[PDB]
């Protein structure tokens, strides 16, 4: 029961569950010039959702979901926890996006990539944000976490009596990482009023967080493909797994 | 000085601030069908701002910040302000959105408006969190402030001496509203833990405005017209204003 796990409990299972950094996929020996910046992005962000769908199951509470509550909370919110991750590995690299430990570029080479004119900075600006808040690991995965669990629970199907006990689990598992991140700042040594005033500016950044989706999901639908099976298909598919590898 | 004010100053200033419920500018006695709903809402929209540029002069430490700052505050900001109070005045009115008092629509009825298809519900949904969450007026006023004080902090200008001076400034007159909302809320009987909880639910919300405010503005520029003064300009004329009426 993810619902009686304490703080301590709550911290170790999401520093546990934290996917691997993926490298990108290019000839270190061969030109850089040659390559597309959107196609290395694309094949990198393909290859982190397979860890990512891992990565949900083991946050607490996710699993005792229904498979399409979980597929549509992914669904929701898979860009704005590719871009938290990129964020945090950013951190240390001031002007600069680590978008993979092989792969770091600056703002003006941004200035050459397919539809980042505007989210680029943005994205740099978030990084400095966390550099000054001194995030702390344990922070970011409860954040990461809050993304999954909060990107689409005002936007579910109906009101059936399954759906309206989905939701009350999921507020009450938000509930349970707030506690666990008060837990962590006051652990911190931090007082009860820098306590909130550090939750709160945590919070406020998920904001920004999901206007930077947005603007990136405009342009990924710019040049949204053709006869290509829907996400929420995909999804379903690496979600809908059996146990016959148990 | 905004940063010496009390909770219980912070609170009765903003109430003090709020603008006025705008009535939609329609012949009651014409036939309903004949109306645009969008030309409807703009109309009401833009009689809003004016207000809105009112109401933002007196949030506390809005006024402190340069002319430029004010500005890019409210352009960022502004549809997430405009639909916080929507949601807030359709909060005792379950299935509905109450775009003025003399302008009620039902789901069925926004299937029909528009740029909403997918935000009449997201909207309605949010108006029903904020029921069930039973939000007070005290509190709704602190989360719109936050709204216009958070939106745009992240997507300044440069680095300026000055920049940073602002961006100090705001972040600490955020600060004072947490630890006013924290004050409301303890003040209203609820624990330390409900606090934060609280606390945290309320600004997971702002993501949810977020989202719908980028989604309203896919459509607006949609539908952008041609040589119209910018955003920008008009907002920076309602707000660089003379002391000649003083
Ligand atoms: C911010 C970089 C980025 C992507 C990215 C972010 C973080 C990360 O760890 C890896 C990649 C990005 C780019 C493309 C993309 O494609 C997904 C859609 N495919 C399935 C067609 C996903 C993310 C991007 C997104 C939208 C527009 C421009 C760039
Ligand atoms: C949600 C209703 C709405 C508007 C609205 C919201 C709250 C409110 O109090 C009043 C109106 C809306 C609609 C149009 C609009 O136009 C502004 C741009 N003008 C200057 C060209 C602004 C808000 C809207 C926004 C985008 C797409 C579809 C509808």
């Amino acid at each position: 029961l993810a619902l009686s796990l304490t703080a301590d409990q709550m911290v170790s299972a999401l520093l546990d569950a934290e996917p691997p950094i993926l490298y990108s996929e290019y000839d270190p020996t061969r030109p850089f010039s040659e390559a597309s910046m959107m196609g290395l992005l694309t094949n990198l962000a393909d290859r982190e959702l397979v860890h990512m769908i891992n990565w949900a199951k083991r946050v607490p509470g996710f699993v005792d979901l229904t498979l399409h509550d979980q597929v549509h909370l992914l669904e929701c919110a898979w860009l704005e926890i590719l871009m938290i991750g990129l964020v945090w590995r950013s951190m240390e690299h001031p002007g600069k996006l680590l978008f993979a430990p092989n792969l770091l570029l600056d703002r003006n080479q941004g200035k050459c990539v397919e539809g980042m004119v505007e989210i680029f900075d943005m994205l740099l600006a978030t990084s400095s944000r966390f550099r000054m808040m001194n995030l702390q690991g344990e922070e970011f995965v409860c954040l990461k976490s809050i993304i999954l669990l909060n990107s689409g629970v005002y936007t579910f199907l109906s009101s059936t009596l399954k759906s309206l006990e989905e939701k009350d689990h999921i507020h009450r598992v938000l509930d349970k990482i707030t506690d666990t991140l008060i837990h962590l700042m006051a652990k911190a040594g931090l007082t009860l009023q820098q306590q909130h005033q550090r939750l709160a500016q945590l919070l406020l950044i998920l904001s920004h967080i999901r206007h930077m989706s947005n603007k990136g999901m405009e342009h990924l639908y710019s040049m949204k493909c053709k006869n290509v099976v829907p996400l929420y298909d995909l999804l379903l598919e690496m979600l809908d797994a059996h146990r016959l590898h148990a």
